[PDB]
């Protein structure tokens, strides 16, 4: 009743990069962070879910109808086939195990809302593999295949009767599959908090900047605060959330917080080039705990130094489990960028949120 519940199955390690040894995406990412959880005893202390496949009906949630046949019909392709595939798509590889670890990749998501929404667990991780957070209606995009987060969203909606969910979405890369697929909803509040560089960094979308607040009735429901110098840190990360997303967080009343839980704007991380520390991460999880009555959701997306994203991890875990905050190594006040990037957003979302009216 009052637990973290942790998924993770083996089959999260059986696929990989048949044409790149060296591919950041990759088996080593999960079991590295199993065997960390392990060693600091965070493991034990979780409940363990079992994962399960999702259905058709379900990630035709999301997805159409096409897109799920040709990946369904990638179990039974020949490599060449596969890199032929893989290669109609942006940065993408495919394996003749991937379409089994994605069902179960977002399987495990809706199994820990079942948990959560349901007052079985207070909160969960998925220990998950491939990522989802840039899978697109009817295409792979970036490591992804099925949009787990996205898909779980909408399953919370129809399953479980929620009215409004918010998706915090903290990898260093833009969720733009989360952002196309909820646009025009303003029933799912996605934030997303990524680096951009006036988008020379991927995917290089002007979508990706705080001007784009959702269309339609969703005006408001879609915030990106895009960083456009590197090496941001966890003042940085701890403003944001605290003048931004959280006072948006409490005027909007999710009744499920989702989070796309990447690592790669951790120090160390060779593809997103901050300096975020670990232990940031849980004080980034405390605060989202006081919404929602706390029914929170994490699930791995992106993140590719082994130890930097265990760590991240595990600073998360420590939070979900309701350990003490964390001293911060590096207490230090948020750059001149950042504060620039946080206004911008903050006067881009103003007509939309009271509690950014200051
Ligand atoms: C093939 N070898 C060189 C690896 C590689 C390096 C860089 C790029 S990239 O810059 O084009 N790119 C595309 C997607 C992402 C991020 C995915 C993510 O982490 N989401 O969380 C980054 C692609 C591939
Ligand atoms: N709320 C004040 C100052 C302010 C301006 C713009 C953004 C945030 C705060 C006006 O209105
Ligand atoms: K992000
Ligand atoms: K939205
Ligand atoms: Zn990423």
């Amino acid at each position: 009743a009052t637990g973290t519940g942790l998924v993770y199955v083996d089959a999260f390690t059986r696929f990989h990069c048949l044409w790149d040894a060296s591919h950041p995406e990759c088996p080593a990412r999960v079991s590295t962070v199993m065997e960390m959880l392990e060693t600091e005893g965070l493991l034990g202390r979780c409940v363990q879910v079992e994962a399960r496949a999702v259905t058709e009906d379900e990630l035709l949630l999301v997805h159409t109808k096409e897109y799920v046949e040709l990946m369904k019909s990638t179990q039974n392709m020949t490599e060449e086939e596969l890199k032929t595939l893989a290669e109609k798509y942006d940065s993408v590889y495919l394996h003749p195990g991937f379409f089994s670890s994605a069902c179960l990749s977002v399987g495990s998501v809706l199994q820990l809302v079942d948990k959560v929404m349901t007052s079985q667990l207070r909160n969960g991780f998925s220990i998950n593999r491939p990522p989802g957070h840039h899978a697109q209606a009817d295409k792979m995009n970036g490591f992804c295949m099925f949009n787990n987060l996205a898909i779980a969203a909408r399953y919370a909606q129809k399953r479980h009767r929620v009215q409004r969910v918010l998706i915090v979405d903290w990898d260093v890369h833009h969720g733009q599959g989360i952002q196309y697929i909820f646009e025009e909803d303003p029933s799912v509040l996605y934030f997303s908090v990524h680096r951009y560089e006036d988008g020379s960094f991927w995917p290089h979308l002007k979508e990706s900047d705080s001007s784009s607040v959702g269309s339609g009735a969703g005006q408001g429901y879609n915030i990106n605060l895009p960083w456009n110098k590197v090496g941001m840190e966890s003042g940085d990360y701890i403003t944001a959330f605290q003048q931004l997303l959280l006072p948006v967080a409490y005027e909007f009343q999710p009744q499920l917080v989702l989070v796309a839980a990447g690592f790669d704007a951790v120090i160390g991380d060779p593809l997103g080039g901050m300096q975020v520390s670990p232990e940031c991460f849980s004080i980034l999880t405390h605060m989202l705990k006081g919404v929602a009555q706390g029914r929170l959701v994490l699930a791995l997306e992106g993140g590719y130094n082994l130890q930097s994203t265990a760590e991240g991890v595990c600073a998360s875990m420590r939070s979900l489990l309701g350990d003490p905050c964390p001293h911060l190594p590096s207490s230090g006040a948020p750059c001149e960028s950042a504060l620039k990037s946080i206004s911008k957003t903050i006067s881009d979302l103003y007509p939309f949120w009271k509690s950014l009216q200051t």
